[PDB]
DNA sequence: ATATGACGCT
DNA sequence: CAGCGTCAT
């Protein structure tokens, strides 16, 4: 007990925008403002389709991975906006220059981590104890939209009146007088990120929810659990009640085959009932680094660093060619590499003016039809210059071989998928 | 017929 | 300037 770690030293928060690029087109568009609306991708095929929806159109069950013809069937007054299109493909420009507004924001209060185009985890230790060294009571206006996960327990019959009483419980609850009571950081760390959401909405517009606990998998969680625009505060203790009923999938990096292997091999369905087990028997199923990961994990511990980066490490332009449209004749793979070099080459040269570095390695990826991978084959190259016919043609060098085609101007077997990523950047 | 990113394994 | 698999938004 007095030897056995807690996992409660540091104060971790995750930002996430709510229905990020609708509210980028929301922003643009006052029409669209207060509305059931979604975006989508490419018109042609089945209205397009939707990668982002209001909280409006959710509650008609629109969702994300719907054509939009679809979308209009259970919602018909469903308004839309069509990501830009650009040489032939989307372009998403100005949902990445949307994000790098946030992000700068962000980076004022504290180091953070990009963690999506809408994420990134922010590490308050350091802020927290500047704070409550410059700190005294914490009072619930401090805290108008955050929410205590697991209060209240023992107005009420409405979500605002169940809010303030969760709050209220925890507040009275709190002892401030000891500055290194771990439950005390995290509210300081709510605190904290009440001021950086309402910077964000003040300075981009744009609404956001966030995720306070001790470590990335819980704020992620956690952040979850009240959108749209609220934050909630995870603590250890909330964490037994919190995973006894929460699927497994639920956790992040659990949602594919591991968590799903988790659940056949061990026979069980929530997190919680991973404290049954012990280390080496969770380390003989899943691996050493997965099992160490788990056990620990379904106790509420994790320390996965919030890295200080706030750039991404690579910059990449990729398009499908599904079905009847795979590509199948050598002018044609030249001329849509071509348009993908072009868009990246545009990316690269802002990215070297504004961020000080030049990527040196250009990898090629593709997919064959018939191949239901991601990725079919991955071959690279250096990139020695930011030029589009030049990056273009070493990129058909290092797939050409691929062709089976007997005949010079035909390929196949056809691709369904070119991707060109810029990877292994240097300072200039 | 359904654009990206990070990062682990070998 | 290795190539492939997993998980993610
Ligand atoms: N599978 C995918 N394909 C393409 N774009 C995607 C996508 N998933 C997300 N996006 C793009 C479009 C999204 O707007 C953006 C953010 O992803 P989230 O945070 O997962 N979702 P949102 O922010 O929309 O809603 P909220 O968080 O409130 O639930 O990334
Ligand atoms: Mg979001
Ligand atoms: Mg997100």
């Amino acid at each position: 007990g007095p030897h056995m770690a807690t996992g409660q030293d540091r104060v971790v928060a995750l930002v996430d925008m709510d229905c990020f690029f609708v509210q980028v087109e929301q922003r643009q568009n006052p029409h669209l403002r207060n509305k059931p609306c979604a975006v989508v991708q490419y018109k042609s095929w089945k209205g397009g389709g939707i990668i982002a929806v209001s909280y409006e159109a959710r509650a008609f069950g629109v969702t994300r991975s719907m054509w939009a013809d679809d979308a209009k069937k259970l919602c018909p007054d469903l308004l839309l906006a069509q990501v830009r299109e650009s040489r032939g493909k989307a372009n998403l420009t100005k949902y990445r220059e949307a994000s790098v507004e946030v992000m700068e924001i962000m980076s004022r209060f504290a180091v953070i981590e990009r963690a999506s185009i809408d994420e990134a985890y922010v590490d308050l230790t350091s802020a927290v104890q500047e704070r409550l060294q410059k700190l005294q009571p914490i009072s619930a206006d401090l805290l108008p939209s955050t929410y205590i996960e697991g209060l209240p327990q023992g107005e009420t019959v409405q979500k605002e009146g169940m809010r303030k009483q969760g709050l209220f419980q925890w507040l009275d609850s709190l002892q401030i007088d000891n500055l290194t009571s771990p439950d005390l950081q995290l509210t300081v760390g709510a605190v904290i990120v009440e001021e950086m959401r309402a910077a964000i909405e003040r300075e981009t517009g744009f609404q956001c929810s966030a995720g306070i606990s001790h470590n990335k998998v819980l704020a992620k969680l956690a952040c979850g659990l009240n959108k749209p625009n609220r934050q909630t505060l995870v603590s250890h203790g909330s964490v037994p009640q919190l995973f006894s009923q929460m699927p497994i999938r639920k956790i992040r990096s659990l949602g594919g085959k591991l968590g799903a292997s988790v659940i056949e091999i061990l026979g069980i369905e929530y997190m919680g009932e991973l404290t049954q087990f012990t280390e080496s028997q969770l380390q003989s199923h899943f691996g050493e680094k997965n099992g160490s990961w788990l056990y620990a994990m379904c106790r509420g511990i994790e320390h996965d660093p919030v890295k200080p980066r706030q750039l991404p490490k690579t910059i990449g332009c990729s398009k499908n060619f599904p079905g009847k449209t795979a590509l199948a004749t050598r002018e044609q793979v030249q001329w849509w590499l071509l348009q993908l070099a072009q868009e990246l080459e545009e990316r690269l040269t802002k990215d070297r003016n504004d961020n000080d570095r030049v990527a040196t390695q250009l990898v090629v990826s593709i997919r064959v039809q018939g191949d239901k991978r991601l990725s079919s084959l991955r071959r690279c190259c250096a990139l020695t210059r930011y030029d589009a016919h030049k990056m273009s043609h070493d990129a058909f060098t290092v797939i050409k071989n691929c062709n089976t085609s007997g005949i010079q101007t035909e390929w196949s077997p056809p691709l369904t998928m070119l991707f060109l990523c810029a990877t292994k950047f240097s300072a200039s």
